[PDB]
């Protein structure tokens, strides 16, 4: 049965991974991945992760399956991150969350959701975005399609060629957007440009689907939720795809959300009980741990005063690091201007560098980046900023 | 776009539960689910557990995501488990693991992976079978046929019918076996049996497909995977589907595993890598929690000593309310004799009522068992058990 079955093709992020585990020339520098590293190269737990552990240590007293969706209080407090405690969407029970394993696992239940479901039949995703939103998608039998978004020459994001790349999107298609930190550019829109966005959509009747996996790593978490929150006020569906793996470093707990939006609480809770049943025939009920970890911290104020401070604490050693790389390359005799890195937000960076660059830096220098020219800044330290920006040098 | 979406039916199993917590009248009695209780009718976290996560608590230094394939150690535990710590497969490296989301988790991977990889297109489910089955592998887009195995009269396994019944099945199609404890039914087939199944499958040309969610509730962990290790000697190629659920009450944390065999390991590789194609498309990498306690567990002399003693009280615990429930139905005066459930294994028993006898029990004693007749034993106590023979009675 097994025996033509072809390899399969290695991927483009975790793909990485591997040729680092098999790499002996010590020195080794991973910019690929997109985990948080500290001033010591090391991705540590959060302090109020461990604190919330030890809680659900000693209180614990089952481990009975949790319902489809998961942990309710999870749900609730997810809710009241994306739309804002006062919401109209919560106060009038128009939305429905349910606990899924990482963002990931929220995308797929989002795809298998509106194949077997709705007259879906493709998704819009920005040129570039993260390889796996087509992989996921066309997967779930849904075509595709590209729209433009960054402007190689430029560096910053083309909003005519975005309007107009999206003018062939018929109503009823869904079109992905990326809530804040555009994986892999940085480039995030401004808030007049989402708003021109949210009335655009409305008026075209497209079906706005977010994938928020970096809220507070941009501007902070209300600031990083603007976007949504525009769109959230003038569409009567949508939907949510949000991840925890790394606003709480909880990246092997598989701990995500996939939250449903309709006109009112009858429709979606029809809708809801779809998606439970998409879920059910999948991995039936959601992981419990990482989920619970969420949940003690945010509805505890003195642990989710110690998390919101530790996010505080990533996001600005992400933008020194951003700043001591612009600098160190100029200071180490680049060519070009990299001024441009400085605009972005999140953890990654479009350098610009081509995949022979990229090739190069990973065959003669130990410096592993993705394919695309992607780098996570959030893997630079102090200490590795030098060699890693003699390398880049080297190959320009 | 979601206007018309119709409700989704409620599903047999995990419906129960919505009408348990809906249901004011105390009292109420849950023999539906599949989910353990002590003599307290609680179902609380084993000690080697807890030990596992104190343990994790003080040692664990990083949450960065685990391999698509999850944990190693978990999968080599997991491989010595099925097939034995001195077998042939795991020295000639034939088999390759993937830590899954639970064991459904594992079904849906090992179906998505057959339906993209394989000329697979029709699975063989027993009459009856868990449900859920039927459900998984349609929404791989995989057809679905039955083969005769339980006696509703005599209450026993017919081996006739089933041989007979499987005479359809064409080489290439797809077989499920549940490994031990089948469920609902509880009656395995005997060590003869499973050999003369072994047989019968290489020369058809089947592909057995095991789904192993009860190892050690039959009669003990070696002794329940005999029949997997009768299929293993004789076949080039299989897959089993694992879960840690249910033998270390470790159920809302989505513990299982999907393993493949190949006739060696240059092909069990190539194959394996399109697993984790699949798994990448679905929720990337597993929850690491769970399976790290597994593991902890398993791999520690001292821990693995202390688990299988719980295990085996809770298969003793089993055991007892099975005996008592014969006696006590007697006792309370009875219509027939149902010493045949002291035959079966597990925590369930197809007791032999009807779907109005089911109703009735739940609207008129709020007594919860499945539609199909199935109770779970395991939810039974020396404290319900009176009440419950009572409603029983008055239904017959
Ligand atoms: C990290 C990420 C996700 C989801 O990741 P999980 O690890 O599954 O939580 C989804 N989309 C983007 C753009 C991401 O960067
Ligand atoms: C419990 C069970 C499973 C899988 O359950 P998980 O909770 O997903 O681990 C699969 N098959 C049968 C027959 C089961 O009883």
């Amino acid at each position: 049965m097994f025996e033509n079955i072809t390899t399969a093709p290695a991927d483009p992020i975790l793909g990485l991974a591997d040729l680092l585990r098999a790499d002996e020339r010590p020195g080794k520098i991973d910019l690929g991945m997109g985990v948080y590293n500290d001033e010591t190269g090391k991705t540590p737990v959060l302090t109020s992760v461990k604190k919330a552990e030890q809680y659900l240590l000693e209180n614990e007293t089952t481990k009975n399956y949790l319902g489809i969706d998961g942990i309710p209080e999870f749900g609730r407090c997810t809710q009241e991150l994306l739309f804002g405690k006062g919401s109209a969407l919560i106060n009038d029970k128009r939305a429905r969350t349910a606990q899924t394993p990482g963002g990931t696992g929220a995308l797929r239940v989002a795809a298998d959701f509106l194949a077997k479901n709705t007259s879906v039949k493709r998704v819009w995703v920005s040129n570039p975005s993260w390889p796996n939103h087509k992989s996921v998608f066309n997967s779930a039998g849904l075509e595709v399609r590209e729209y433009a978004y960054y402007d190689a020459e430029n560096h910053t994001l083309d909003f005519d060629a975005l309007i107009n790349s999206l003018n062939e999107a018929q109503a009823g298609d869904v079109v992905l957007f990326h809530g804040c930190c555009h994986n892999p550019t940085g480039i995030d829109p401004t808030l007049e440009q989402w708003q021109t966005l949210a009335q655009l959509s409305v008026e075209k009747g497209w079906l706005p689907l977010f994938d928020f996996a970096y809220q507070g790593f941009a501007r902070g978490l209300e600031e990083d939720a603007e976007g949504l929150r525009a769109f959230a006020a003038m569409h009567k569906e949508l939907i949510v795809a949000s991840s925890y793996s790394k606003n709480f470093g909880l990246y092997n707990e598989r701990v995500g959300a996939c939250t449903l939006v309709a006109a009112d609480s009858e429709t979606v809770d029809r809708a809801f009980s779809q998606m439970k049943a998409a879920i059910r025939v999948n991995y039936s009920s959601p992981p419990a741990h990482g989920a619970s970890v969420v949940a003690t911290i945010l509805s505890n104020d003195a642990l989710r005063a110690i998390w919101e401070q530790e996010l505080t604490d990533m996001r600005q050693r992400i933008q020194r690091m951003r700043q001591l790389f612009v600098n160190t390359l100029q200071e180490k005799g680049a060519n070009r201007d990299f001024s441009f890195i400085i605009k972005q937000n999140g953890m990654f960076s479009f350098s610009g560098l081509t995949k022979e660059q990229v090739l190069r830096l990973r065959e003669e220098f130990g410096v592993y980046a993705v394919a695309s020219g992607r780098v996570n800044v959030a893997g630079m330290t102090p200490d590795n900023m030098a060699p890693l920006c003699e390398a880049i040098v080297a190959v320009l």
